[PDB]
RNA sequence: CUGAUAACUUCACGGCGGGCUUGAUGUCCGCGUCUACCUGGUGAACUGCCGAGUAGGUAG
């Protein structure tokens, strides 16, 4: 996977009003990344929810095969995941800790 | 088979000094709670003697 500039400019610029969504991430420092990093030397914002967690019910009532897994806690792991975003990571993480997972148990 | 594997940010730090919130103030008038009403001991711990003795000891 690699980085659009396009979508990292149709991201970036919207932003600027909503400063409840800014998330500034400056990088390498503005020498030889790029012209389209020197162009916003400094702010590089980025998407992320605008506000903290909650408290919800998690059920409210009280196939097969269902292999139950409790309290998983995850330290230090990755929230920019794609280019544009800043929060939860990816589904395919998720997705590659089942399949090593399976590919370990089989 | 996880934008893959690896990844010690840290040391020091005196917000202090001063300060009159007060003046005045009629809440009141009126007012019928009433009617009715079975808690029960089945028969169920007796008859005497001594003690001057509502106290006190006896025999069965």
């Amino acid at each position: 996977p690699v980085a659009s500039l396009s979508m990292q400019s149709h991201f970036h610029q919207r932003l600027q009003d909503e400063n409840r969504h800014s998330a500034i991430t400056r990088f390498s420092r503005t020498t030889n990344m790029g012209v389209t990093a020197m162009t916003c030397g400094g702010a590089f914002r980025m998407l992320k929810s605008g506000a903290k967690f909650s408290s919800p019910p998690h059920h409210r009532l009280n196939n097969g095969s269902f292999l139950v897994l409790p309290n998983i806690r995850v330290c230090g792991a990755t929230a920019l995941s794609s280019p544009v975003t800043v929060g939860i990571p990816s589904l395919t993480a998720f997705f590659g800790f089942v399949h090593a997972f399976e590919r370990n148990i089989n």
